[PDB]
């Protein structure tokens, strides 16, 4: 009694941040259980109408806003013991009051913000952590959120792209 698409926290912000690195051409050792699994099928039209939604959302945002979260990054510093809970921090501020599907979209932002920051330095790795993090923050609180609130289908018939 909950869709037939199986949106899981953890891959949407995989798939998108896996993207932020592709840019690089960084080979993000994701999938780290190459073995080829099926299971089901690649195939997922259904999450797939969300997945260029929510992956050109985040774009569209970081263009609008090239000189808030960008500074702030300063402030995160690098290390790998206050990266885990400098994370949590920021977060935190990005919903003081409450959740919707307008701040939200800041929050895949962080997290690829936050991922990049360790490969400038030497902690490519570490990019699998901020997402394990990320899912656990959008599960305990967005999940909730937009469970509620109708659900996924929300955010991208909402915020559509052109006809289709
Ligand atoms: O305007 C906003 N939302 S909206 O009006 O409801 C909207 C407007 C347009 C779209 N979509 C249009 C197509 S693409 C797009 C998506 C989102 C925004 C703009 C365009 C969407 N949406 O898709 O959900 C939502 C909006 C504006 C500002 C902020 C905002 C501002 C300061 C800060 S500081 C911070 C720390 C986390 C933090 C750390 C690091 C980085 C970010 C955040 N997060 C912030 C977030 C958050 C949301």
């Amino acid at each position: 009694h909950a869709g037939r698409t199986g949106y899981d926290n953890r891959e949407i912000v995989m798939k998108y941040i896996h993207y932020k690195l592709s840019q690089r051409g960084y080979e993000w050792d994701a999938g780290d259980d190459v073995e080829e699994n099926r299971t089901e099928a690649p195939e997922g039209t259904e999450s797939e109408v969300v997945h260029l939604t929510l992956r050109q959302a985040g774009d569209d945002f970081s263009r609008r806003y090239r000189r808030d979260f960008a500074e702030m990054s300063s402030q995160l510093h690098l290390t790998p013991f206050t990266a885990r809970g400098r994370f949590a921090t920021v977060v935190e501020e990005l919903f003081r009051d409450g959740v919707n599907w307008g701040r939200i979209v800041a929050f895949f932002e962080f997290g690829g913000v936050m991922c990049v920051e360790s490969v400038n330095r030497e902690m490519s790795p570490l990019v699998d952590n901020i997402a394990l993090w990320m899912t656990e923050y959008l599960n305990r609180h967005l999940h909730t959120w937009i469970q509620d609130n109708g659900g996924w289908d929300a955010f991208v018939e909402l915020y559509g792209p052109s006809m289709r």
